[PDB]
């Protein structure tokens, strides 16, 4: 549906969307972006995850509120809270097969430079996570080892080209120490990525402007958080 | 779409949907519940109202962000602004339109007691003051009229029909109080409106429970919180 529109316009009615807090909008206009086949600039990234994450992020909630309601029920009450909990699922799998999509048509094979490989890889890790959260089963495996995979060559990247503060390179792991934790019962593979990566971003931190400093120590804090709930 | 789900599974999603803050499929499933042709409950009244308000309400939202962004635009950024304000403000058109649908066919003609009547008439006068909010020139001044005759309707029976610290009572007063303030550019009514309905109720409360007391003094916060705003 956004084939009519320049790419410059669907960009610029993103951050419109992103002001009036409509997220799926925004989520369309990048779809669209996306697909003009140009390669996006890091705001023009940014304005796709933030735009998917929001989207993907309601979904979630709402599969969760079903989903544990679903187990208490596990009085009979019929099949409505399977039948919403799997329709609100099916959306949002569809949701993250078309972030996937993207990636895979054509974001990932004409990223050359770290930080857009590194963040597409990323993104691919998080949307299959996301998949495996409400997978069952085998089923489930080879969804887990899609993220593990995605999140793997991203780390390798990300470590070999980026210093240990870049932000981007703070996200992928505090996400794939979440993707340890919480997917794939590794809690220790989890707690043992979070100290590392914060322990080397501290000792960069000397060699970073105040506003670099800034970014960094943010991302920073989201580990330490999730190492003081870990530990 | 919701033709072949019985009229108690709808109602039952529309719960669940409340639950995980999912109002676009809460409103839907309501929507399905109204079109089964039975009249609705009162929970059920309230169901319906909560979905499409929560519903509007994001809208209205958004399009006063993208308003405000225009008028402010009014360097040349091209028409993006503008397409994009009008896009959601068709939406929010569109919502307005299906709610005032529902209440046409066939819910206000078939509500004979007080408590339903007052309701669906409250709830006409809402959605066309929605889309006065949105509406210029004269095609204005008769969406104007049309929420004025609704808010006069239900005014007329539920100053016959219902004591004077009825919630619904209540809540109209203080949705047409802001109608004049904000749409109909008569403060003086709204203020006089506001204060003649308070004093009432505060005369009657002596008649009631503490729960029903917790109802209606809750409401009347809201209208001493507006003739606090209004003077
Ligand atoms: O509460 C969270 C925290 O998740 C994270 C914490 C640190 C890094 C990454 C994540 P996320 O990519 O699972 O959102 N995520 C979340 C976000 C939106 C909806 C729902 Cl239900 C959960
Ligand atoms: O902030 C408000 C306050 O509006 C009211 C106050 C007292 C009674 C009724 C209303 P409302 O029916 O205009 O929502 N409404 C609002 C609700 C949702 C979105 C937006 Cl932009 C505005
Ligand atoms: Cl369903
Ligand atoms: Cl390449
Ligand atoms: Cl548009
Ligand atoms: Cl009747
Ligand atoms: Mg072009
Ligand atoms: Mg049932
Ligand atoms: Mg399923
Ligand atoms: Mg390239
Ligand atoms: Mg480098
Ligand atoms: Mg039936
Ligand atoms: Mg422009
Ligand atoms: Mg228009
Ligand atoms: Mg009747
Ligand atoms: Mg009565």
């Amino acid at each position: 549906a956004m084939g009519s529109m320049e790419r410059a316009s669907l960009i610029q009615k993103a951050k419109l969307a992103e002001q009036a807090e409509r997220y799926e909008d925004m989520a369309a206009f990048m779809k669209g972006a996306v697909e003009k086949g140009e390669e996006l600039s890091c705001e023009e990234r940014n304005l796709l995850s933030v735009a998917y994450k929001n989207v993907v992020g309601g979904q979630r909630a709402a599969w969760r509120v079903l989903s544990s309601i679903e187990q208490k029920s596990n009085e009979e009450k019929g099949p409505e809270v399977r039948e919403y909990r799997e329709k609100v699922e099916t959306e949002l799998q569809g949701v993250c097969d078309t972030v996937l999509g993207l990636l895979d048509s054509h974001l990932i094979k004409e990223a050359g430079d770290a930080e857009s490989r590194v963040f597409y890889l990323k993104m691919k890790g998080d949307y299959y996570r996301y998949l495996a959260e409400v997978a069952t089963g085998d089923d489930k495996k080879r969804i887990i080892d899609s993220a593990r995979s995605a999140y793997q060559e991203a780390m390798d990247i990300s470590k070999k080209e980026m210093p240990p503060t870049n932000p981007i390179r703070l996200g992928l792991a505090l996400n794939f120490s979440v993707f340890h934790y919480e997917i794939a019962n590794s809690p220790e593979e989890a707690i043992s990525l979070a100290k590392t990566t914060f322990d080397e971003a501290m000792a960069d931190l000397h060699t970073l402007s105040e506003d670099s400093y800034k970014d960094s120590t943010l991302i920073m804090q989201l580990l330490r958080d999730n190492l003081t709930l870990w530990t």
